[PDB]
């Protein structure tokens, strides 16, 4: 079962989850995505939308990560185009001080020395938003148009042990 | 004709070129590299080894860029392993405010918003060192052992119009 990553004209995420970082052990997430859209947000995460935030999206068909925290601030593209209408496996892992991006079983990007441990963030509540940002797109380091006309399936985010809340799936729309 | 990227035990580059940035028009370089070595420096560049420097190397077989300037400071891995004993084409381009890395005809990395124009650097003299750094390896954001047991060929760096000086090829060693 797959869900649409955008619902209608709005830019809002289709879903938000929140996690207690004092209870994280697994610091990775995995999902499959399918789209013909070259630009948009796949997911956004933060502990503070002003001071500690992360965005995985597509620009010109390829993955783009933007992140802004006390240790690093960056806008980076990598990997193959994904806007070919095929399902693609994506894994985004925090390992040590690094963020790893794997696409279709291949590591395509490693941002080294970019974060302290999730355990120790100043604010111990992490949000993950699917298909949109939790601030205006103009707040990005490099704006894009967030709407991603795509589908998401087989998605797991950190683990249930850490999860405090998840948005109502009443609004989710099947693909 | 190919040359070795390391000569004996020392860490020093095998060659240094310097350029007048007031005369650059082409801001890209291209070469082929072949190695079985998973770690080392391919080339280093700077306008100031303290304040504005760039390194392309291999770590765990894959490209790594480190760069430190007024606008960005980063350590990033991307692309496939290159330590498979095959010749690989590499192109490193500055385009707008971005650095592009292309391997075997595929863009594998785009560092966006990382530099002002080469035209306008505070110091208008750029050095490019092949096979080594122009400071101690401990000065890197993330140290590696610089010696790269590999070969380089078909290399062009910016253009001759901009070049002020090039090291004596008396020390270069053929592969
Ligand atoms: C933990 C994840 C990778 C690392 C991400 C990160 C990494 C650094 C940072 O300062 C904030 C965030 C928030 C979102 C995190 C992501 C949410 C899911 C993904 O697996
Ligand atoms: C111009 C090159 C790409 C951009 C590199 C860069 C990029 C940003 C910066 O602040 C310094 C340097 C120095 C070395 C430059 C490289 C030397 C050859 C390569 O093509
Ligand atoms: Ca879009
Ligand atoms: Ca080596």
């Amino acid at each position: 079962p797959a869900v649409h990553l955008s619902n209608g004209p709005g830019q809002e995420p289709i879903a938000v989850m929140t996690f207690d970082l004092t209870k994280i052990t697994k610091t990775s997430s995995s999902f499959e995505v399918r789209t013909w859209d070259p630009e948009g947000v796949i997911f956004y995460g933060d502990t503070n939308p002003k001071d500690d935030w992360f965005m995985l999206g597509l620009r010109d068909g390829r993955p783009e990560i933007q992140l802004h925290n006390h240790w690093a601030q960056l806008t980076v593209g990598a990997g193959p185009r994904l806007d070919d209408g095929r399902w693609h496996q994506v894994e985004v892992k925090m390992e040590g001080d690094s963020v790893l991006l794997e696409v279709d079983g291949e590591e395509v990007l490693r941002l080294r020395q970019v974060s302290g441990p999730l355990t120790s963030k100043r604010h111990p509540i992490m949000r993950i938003a699917l298909g949109g940002l939790l601030f205006p797109a103009s707040n990005l380091r490099l704006p894009l148009v967030p709407a991603l006309d795509g589908c998401l399936r087989r998605d797991s985010w950190l683990d249930k042990q850490a999860k405090i809340s998840a948005s109502a799936p009443t609004s989710l729309r099947s693909c």
